[PDB]
């Protein structure tokens, strides 16, 4: 459950006959990746570690595995999203232990301000708590709405930084259970509904006001109203490649008398591009890169949605989401194995 | 200042193969030139994508990436071809420097005479097109000029790379190196065990190479590493840098000497990516220019062979190729494997 189940992982590997495996890992599970590796090697399975810092299941290292002759990939810390996989892949999601009900009870008076029918949302590390959160809220008199989400989502109620489809359901206001600010803000902007965030660790709460964020984006668009040369960036990460939408933005920019060039990268960062003559950039990939820029972009960097405001093709601010298709099943609360 | 990109020649080669969508990679210097070429190809009804990575060598063609985004051809700016399986037709565009090499030699005749009569002459890609003149000059000064063909990693006789000095493994009293920087002459010195004179064509300055300080600094890394139980052994998936068999051997050997070792797979080998891993020391088995330029000790395969005591003298790590059939043109080339 909350422990890396080294036994279950071995059993799946021995079932599909895996002899050589690659392990991806996010920054907080680097040490666990090497402990797993040593355990499988004791059990006669050669193990490579993937040296890149992985940021999501949108970026499986399956093609790299097939290159170094691995017959399977282990993806630590995230759950499957619908992608073609070139080697059989085991997803090992990370579940935080914290019980969320305590923070809900402490804040029930604020939660009432959301209204009778509420939408409840959290991130992957608290997804297993969602049933406990639901029972409690219903037991206090709420009707609880929880969206399934699309094929980029792994369980009902789960939000990603670039996908909030699980909140596009009937309901009067949105509850977010989790730490930090980016997800609740994305909820408010993507749904235009009252969003209430509760941190399960501190029990602190926050009503999300997107105005401050939206104004910072309006200034970004303003800095680019001066620009004539545009770079339009795609990432070739399997779950981030948006070729058609990027080509669309290039054609659109040219239709309005601006120069635009499509740029192919893997990891998207400004330093690699600063020798180029472009005056502003459009990231058509993970929107957390232009929207959550800590300060590294020294030229205006925009989302596709913001570009359409710039050219004057859209009046209201719309959050850039990467959307999937119908998801006919749900991922387990545990390890999963996928091959295509 | 380099010689200008030949836009007309490149476009004609693309039309000769009917290319409709091309990807262009460029190195740090040639970013403005990349987009200049893109606009010209586009104005000739050819869709062009730019590669946003900083390319660092023909050992890293972006041909897989081009195939992925639907391009039917790849333009590799600033480097000459090295023997590699290519997935899309690729056009190589060497950059050649305008600066006069012979003017630099003329300022330093006296220093060159100290090398010997029969001398080995080497340069980098940006001056290869003036290598014939430099040799004629030197032979007019009484030198016997010895120039090696080199192997399949090399594009022209007498060209050195940061990772391959095969053109210098020939008969001679000493090595002359024509180019800027100190890394190439350092490797030349360690790899050939001969006296090396470096002449910088842009400044006319010269330098007699003494590798001792560099070797001593390298042993401090080796010494540091002699206490480590846990090693990370790194490879790069770049087509010209992948050294999987050697990396595996290094793993097996570290384990035979009572040390733990893990193979690590990367594209760009950056230390900042590895900080969370539990390894006490690192071996880069890819482009040697990365360990030979951290926080934990990071070693080349030659250097870890010293730590384990299977090797005594210091050695530069090099990626060797095999025999080279023919030579690359002093201009644009087009290959498709
Ligand atoms: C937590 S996953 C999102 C984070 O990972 C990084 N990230 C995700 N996808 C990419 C990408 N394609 N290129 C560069 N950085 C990315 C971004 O900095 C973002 O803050
Ligand atoms: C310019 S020739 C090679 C240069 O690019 C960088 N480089 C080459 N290969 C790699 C690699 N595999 N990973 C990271 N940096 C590299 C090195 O720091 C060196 O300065
Ligand atoms: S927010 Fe961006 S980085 Fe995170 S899962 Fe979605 S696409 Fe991947
Ligand atoms: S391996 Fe190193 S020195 Fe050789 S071409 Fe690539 S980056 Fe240059």
């Amino acid at each position: 459950l909350h422990e890396i189940p080294k036994s279950e992982i071995l059993k799946e590997l021995k079932r599909i006959g895996a002899k050589r495996v690659l392990i991806q890992s996010p920054e907080g599970l680097r040490r666990e990746a090497e402990e797993l590796a040593g355990f499988l090697e004791e059990n006669n399975i050669e193990v490579f570690l993937h040296g890149e810092i992985n940021y999501g299941a949108c970026d499986p290292a399956d093609r790299e595995a097939k290159l170094v002759g691995c017959d399977a990939l282990i993806h630590l810390g995230h759950s499957y999203m619908k992608l073609p996989l070139e080697v059989p892949t085991i997803f090992v999601p990370a579940f935080a232990r914290v019980s969320v009900v305590e923070a809900l009870k402490e804040n029930i008076g604020e939660i009432k301000k959301l209204g009778r029918k509420i939408i409840v949302t959290t991130t992957a590390q608290h997804i297993h708590q969602l049933k406990e959160a639901k029972e409690f809220l219903e037991s206090e008199g709420f009707e609880v709405s929880i969206g399934r989400g699309d094929s980029r989502i792994s369980w009902p109620g789960q939000v990603l930084g670039c996908n909030y489809s699980v909140a596009k359901v009937r309901g009067e206001g949105i509850l977010f259970i989790g730490s930090g600010i980016f997800h609740p803000l994305g909820l408010a902007v993507a749904t235009r509904k009252k969003v209430l965030a509760i941190d399960p660790y501190t029990k602190a709460f926050s009503w999300i006001d997107p105005e401050r964020f939206i104004r910072k984006r309006w200034a970004q668009i303003a800095k680019a109203m001066d620009a004539k040369k545009f770079g339009v960036i795609v990432s070739i990460k399997k779950g981030q490649l948006r070729l058609a939408e990027a080509k669309r933005i290039v054609k659109l920019l040219k239709k309005h008398g601006r120069e635009a060039r499509l740029i192919v990268m893997n990891d998207v960062n400004y330093h690699k591009l600063e020798g180029f003559p472009f005056e502003a950039y459009v990231v058509v990939a993970c929107p957390r890169v232009p929207l959550d820029d800590y300060g590294a972009w020294r030229k205006p960097v925009l989302t596709p949605k913001e570009v359409e405001i710039l050219l004057g093709l859209r009046e209201e601010y719309e959050f850039d989401e990467i959307l999937g298709g119908p998801r006919e099943s749900d991922e387990p609360f545990g390890i999963s194995i996928h091959s295509t």
